[PDB]
């Protein structure tokens, strides 16, 4: 149907046992390329793209619908309902971790477990919370996006990915970033970076696994500990000895075994 086409939905592999993978800002379902091979023999795997990703039709990007994360959560629930999925393990990268959380508040019955990669409920610092950014840092980022999008993409991609600046992963992310329509990239970047999910964390009821790189430009390690302390569900943290905000793409040898362990084993 239109929902499946519009979000480039793929369903692979075998099982009532179902894993659904949601990607982060600036990438698409291809971020999961090193994980999916190790899931398909044991799970039905669902991949999809967030509306506003470069692989999606910009005519479908509704600036009102996506002015908060709830719009994306409604898309996720829609996909699950369209595919007749009654329960899934949801793996959410970056903003998808919070999209999944929000979807789970509305429909906890649809999720057995959330596995978060590179998640944060809040990026902006305040006097009692370290998110990684001052508002002035974000203001400059948004102005660079507006002023020259390609320049911004080429500078941002090595910082977000980490590691060597000439890596295949840096090149890949630079390409997916620049694939976004500039106005959509700006709008979405503002929505994510200005989001605040902290206050709803006590209401979460689905168990969460909180994974991140020890070095992540957008996610100080204390954020993992904040999620663990404030989520209302059972949770566990594992900080990985990896660099980068898309570590399942750029450092798979160290990262994929950790993700698999948290998918395959319950708290």
């Amino acid at each position: 149907g239109v929902v499946e086409e519009a979000h480039n939905v793929k369903v692979i592999g075998s099982g009532e046992a179902t894993i659904v993978l949601g990607h982060g800002f600036g990438t698409d379902q291809s971020v999961w390329k090193h994980l999916v091979p190790h899931l398909v023999d044991d799970y039905r795997v669902v991949l999809y793209d967030n509306m506003g990703a470069g692989t999606t039709n910009p005519d479908y990007f509704d600036f009102d619908r996506y002015s908060n994360l709830e719009g994306y959560s409604f898309d996720l629930i829609a996909i699950l309902e369209d595919l007749k999925i009654e329960s899934c393990i949801f793996v959410g990268h970056c903003v998808s971790a919070m999209i999944g959380v929000l979807a789970s508040l509305n429909r906890p019955d649809l999720f057995s477990k959330i596995v978060m990669i590179s998640a944060s409920p809040r990026y902006v610092n305040d006097v009692d919370y370290q998110g990684g950014f001052e508002q002035e840092d974000l203001n400059q980022l948004f102005e660079a996006i507006r002023s020259n999008y390609k320049a911004w993409c080429l500078g941002f991609a090595p910082l977000a990915v980490g590691g060597d600046m000439d890596s295949i992963a840096v090149q890949e992310f630079s390409r997916t970033l620049f694939n976004m329509r500039p106005d959509i990239a700006l709008s979405v970047g503002q929505t994510i970076f200005q989001s605040d999910m902290r206050q709803i964390l006590p209401f979460v009821t689905v168990p969460c696994h909180i994974l991140q790189s020890v070095k992540d430009l957008a996610v100080p390690v204390v954020v993992s500990e904040y999620l663990h302390a404030n989520l209302g569900c059972e949770s566990v943290v594992e900080v990985i000895p990896s660099d980068g905000h898309l570590p399942q793409l750029s450092s798979p040898d160290s990262v994929i075994p950790v993700i698999l362990r948290h998918i395959r084993n319950d708290i």
